[PDB]
């Protein structure tokens, strides 16, 4: 009620909103629908440009398909191999006044671009750890594809509800055995903070292994196998990171590392199951450190990546998710001579572990301070890549314009 | 529900919003709380700078006090004469997701700045045409001031509900007798549109006089008088515009002009009432054309003002609301020698009616086209002034930042 009330249409501004980056730590509480779409198209375009990949799979299940490496797999499979993709993820739909998660908009754009190139895209939104979601996934494969010939396992979560026990496990990102003096990056104030991270309880290590270890991967392959929806000679891989000695106290030999080691264990039993089924295979694929929602949350990583970006950009070996996963498909998943390591893992992370990069990064680490951040490190590149995750800082996108956050997805099974 | 749901605070972004100009025609559906505040402070600052005005009123009622000329009076009275001001207006409070009107935020900032300088500020929000609002206004004067010594009548509305009949009159902005070929400015496409405005029915002229004529002004003075809340020797003025021959077909000799003429009629009876009461007075004050919500809605005005701004800026006589009203107080309402005209109206609009300005404007009018708008006219200045009304384009204001639209007002009587 004012003096000109009702003599004037409210218009669409009432249902739409201006969406801008809102960052606290490694958390961004907003996502831009138009920019996620454009970010995804950027990745699709990269794969299209590099060109088709021969000897690729044709019916692919990606578990964790909405963001980061899982999305990059979905795009590589789809636009590089022409594969049909069934994506499983866990994301918040957008609604009025309330932007959905990144993953939601990424997947909406994925379905859109897939349809444009005549590719199959269906997705399932819900807890991948649950039996219910597994069943829904099997039914979808049954009805539409008959079988899948590749299963990409790409989950990153801070928790898991055991499909059998009631128990809710929580992921812990601590060091093991001994406390660590962390010299990190405060991303908001843009200074060097200095922490001390206490090592994890056994109880926490067990929880981290339960979340990010290989049990669920195993449960998935088994469920798929005995529903008969896995093709003979099928291939499944789960992503992991090794890093080098600088990251080791926190990651590889930390609690998250304990989980990733459980991975190398479970992959044996799973490989056995796929070997028996028409000469199939199961590998752990090691990828380089990139900026994603998962890696951001890892202590030391923001500064590590800031440095890593600087060195590798100079060296010319800098890549993100989509380049990593494309080359993982081309060189190792589909290629003649695969990059196998001593443990029998595929490898795409070697350019990062180049001893020249690691030494150059290491000597820059102890010597970074509040005055030289923008000269010793590519903190700028990092920030930009972080914002990119959420659809921000994209070129061609008008962030001052109204956008409707209520973006729906065709052929989206909601569980 | 996503994978990291609840492990993360939503934060204030949930209740706040980014507010940007949203303009369709002479309508802007948003207003910026921080910018309205800053716009008001700009005006206050101007008055403070020019310096105190001697011989001013001390207890002032401003009817139509939230925007445009009425606000400018409220600020001049308050910050130039140190007067206590009781403001009457009709505005929409802000709430979450829904910016209030300009006037609302203007008044919130007014109460704020007034309190800072120890001045009295109370306002009443509701229909000034109604008896109820008049009563509420009288009670407020009774309780806090005893009496007012100045009544500024500054209403601009497209309608009026007669306080006695049920009848709802609607204001019409048409020419009289004969149709008009209007050469105007399309403000969105930024081209020259060309219309044909049919003259108004008698029925519409009567409605326009009922809305913007002097009946309500009269009803106000009377109501005040016989409640005994008007001081002896009180002064009341109502604002009007005359313009020159270019504006005459649409304004002065149009339907709105019929109303403004009813003003000159009613002011006689009202002056008689104030003369009898201790030597008081009632005048019609004529002000120059400025950019406001009221004038924007008037055909031909956008282009007229665009031109007028250009010429007067060059001449150095360009002013807006606050300069007009300050000088109206200084020179004519409070000053020794008042600018009285043949009809006995006060005048602040003379710099506009300078025959040199009007001729220069006129020869530019027929000769403006889609290619020369940004060189023949100050369409830029116009747009900026228009945006300023709603708190936009203000310097020092971060329009990318979240702002809470729920801004409340102390000592605000809501009717
Ligand atoms: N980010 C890096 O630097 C590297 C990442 N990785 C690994 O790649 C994998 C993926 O990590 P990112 O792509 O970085 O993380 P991410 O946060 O971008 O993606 C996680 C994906 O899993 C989904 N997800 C999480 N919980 C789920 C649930 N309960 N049910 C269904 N979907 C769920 C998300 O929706 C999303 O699609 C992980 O194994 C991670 O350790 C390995 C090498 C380095
Ligand atoms: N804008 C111009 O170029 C000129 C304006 N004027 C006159 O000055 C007066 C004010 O006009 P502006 O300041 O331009 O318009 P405006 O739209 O800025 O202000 C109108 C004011 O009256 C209030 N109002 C409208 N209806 C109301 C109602 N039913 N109850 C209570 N309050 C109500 C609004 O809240 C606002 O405070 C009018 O008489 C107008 O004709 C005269 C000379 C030129």
């Amino acid at each position: 009620h004012h003096h000109s009330s009702g003599l004037v249409p409210r218009g669409s501004h009432m249902l739409e909103m201006i969406i801008k980056p809102r960052v606290r730590g490694f958390i961004c509480v907003t996502a831009h629908p138009t920019g996620c779409e454009a970010n995804v198209k950027k990745q699709i375009d990269y794969v299209t440009t590099e060109g088709p990949i021969a000897n690729g799979p044709k019916r692919v299940l990606v578990i964790g398909a909405s963001t980061g490496y899982g999305l990059a797999a979905r795009i590589t499979a789809a636009f590089g191999c022409g594969a049909d993709t069934l994506g499983v993820f866990f994301e918040r739909p957008g609604e009025e006044g309330k932007p959905g998660t990144s993953g939601w908009y990424n997947s909406a754009a994925f379905h859109k671009f897939a349809a444009q190139k005549g590719l199959y895209a269906k997705s399932i939104n819900g807890d991948a750890f649950s039996d219910e979601i597994k069943q829904l996934t099997i039914d979808a494969i049954k009805q539409d594809l008959g079988q899948v010939d590749q299963v990409i396992y790409s989950l990153a979560s801070p928790r898991r509800t055991h499909p059998k026990t009631g128990e809710v496990f929580n992921s812990a990102l601590k060091p093991i055995g001994n406390a660590v003096n962390l010299r990190g990056l405060d991303t908001d104030k843009e200074v060097i903070k200095e922490s001390v991270l206490q090592p994890a309880t056994q109880s926490e290590i067990d929880s981290t292994v339960a979340v990010m270890g290989g049990e669920d991967w195993q449960m998935w392959i088994d469920a798929l196998l005995d529903a008969g929806v896995l093709a003979e000679g099928a291939q499944t891989t789960a992503f992991t990171y090794l890093g080098e000695k600088i990251t080791h106290d926190i990651y590889w030999n930390g609690s998250i590392g304990a989980a990733k080691k459980d991975l190398d264990q479970k992959v044996l039993a799973i490989r056995e199951s796929l070997a028996a089924h028409g000469g199939g295979d199961a590998r752990v694929s090691v990828l380089k450190a990139v900026v994603t929602q998962a890696s951001s949350a890892i202590p030391m990583m923001p500064l590590y990546l800031s440095l890593l970006f600087k060195v590798m950009k100079e060296k010319g070996t800098h890549e993100g998710c989509i380049e990593q996963v494309y080359s993982l498909y081309k060189d190792s998943l589909c290629g003649d001579s695969p990059h196998m390591d001593q443990e029998g893992r595929l490898r795409a992370d070697y350019k990062e572990l180049d001893p020249e990069v690691q030494n150059q990064v290491q000597q820059l680490w102890d010597q970074v301070t509040n005055d030289n951040i923008y000269q010793l490190t590519d903190f700028v590149g990092y920030k930009s890549e972080f914002l990119n995750l959420f659809g921000f800082g994209i070129d061609g996108v008008d962030y001052d314009a109204d956008v409707n956050p209520d973006v729906k997805i065709p052929n989206l099974i909601q569980g």
